[PDB]
């Protein structure tokens, strides 16, 4: 696994609330029963959790909107989570995400994923993009990139500004990229536990899976 993989595994464990085992094993029976990558099988875990439903649920409901709609397994995903967090309908969620997606000119995945950070985050959407856009100016990040850093500010409990400052103070000791820095301090927070703590247990983690 990469050091991506091995972060999102520990990510999602904590989020379902099973062991490590256990998710690394739902992530492999899904590759195999439904031919899809890794990422994507830790998408539908992810969304099992983010939405409070079993994780056949979840894949019976994003098959049928990726069917229905035309679009990604991804971005179906998205909409799933995102309807779940701001409470409401996916076809609500979907109306919303279309609207983004014409105004802003993204992809429906990337408006899924501005939907939900914001809900996360507490804020209007329209407010969180505008901070992600002046994210990406002034950092010269992606709108997806400055998107994972306002989620992990929404799971940490800090302004965007603390959160960015985190994740780059990261990025420079570490020699990880900016979404590695996020990634892992969305870890330390799911964990309960020390930074230190989240990375030692993914580059164990990836060790254990083979390097
Ligand atoms: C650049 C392309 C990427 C795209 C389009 C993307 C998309 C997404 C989307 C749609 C979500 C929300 C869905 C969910 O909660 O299940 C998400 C969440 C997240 N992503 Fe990404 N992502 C990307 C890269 C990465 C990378 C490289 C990492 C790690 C190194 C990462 C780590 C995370 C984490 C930790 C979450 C939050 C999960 C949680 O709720 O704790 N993402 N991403």
């Amino acid at each position: 696994v990469s050091l991506d993989q091995a972060i999102l595994i520990l990510v999602v464990a904590a989020k379902l609330g099973t062991t490590v085992e256990e998710a690394v094993k739902r992530a492999l029976w899904l590759k195999t029963k439904l031919g899809v990558s890794l990422d994507q099988a830790l998408r539908i875990l992810s969304a099992a959790a983010n939405t409070g439903t079993t994780v056949e649920e979840a894949v019976k409901r994003a098959l049928k909107l990726k069917t229905k709609l035309g679009v990604s397994l991804e971005a179906a995903l998205a909409i799933l989570s995102a309807a779940a967090q701001l409470g409401t309908t996916v076809e609500e969620a979907v109306k919303r995400a279309l609207k983004l997606k014409t105004k802003l000119g993204v992809d429906l995945e990337t408006a899924a994923l501005a939907l939900l950070t914001a809900a996360k985050l507490g804020t209007t959407v329209e407010e969180a993009v505008k901070r992600a856009l002046k994210l990406k100016t002034k950092l010269g990040v992606s709108l997806i990139e400055a998107l994972h850093i306002l989620l992990t500010a929404a799971v940490l409990g800090t302004t965007v500004e603390e959160a960015v400052y985190r994740a780059l103070k990261l990025k420079t000791k570490l020699g990880v990229s900016l979404l590695q820095a996020a990634a892992i301090l969305i870890l330390a927070a799911r964990l309960g536990t020390t930074v230190e703590e989240a990375v030692k247990r993914a580059l164990k983690l990836k060790t254990k899976l083979g390097g």
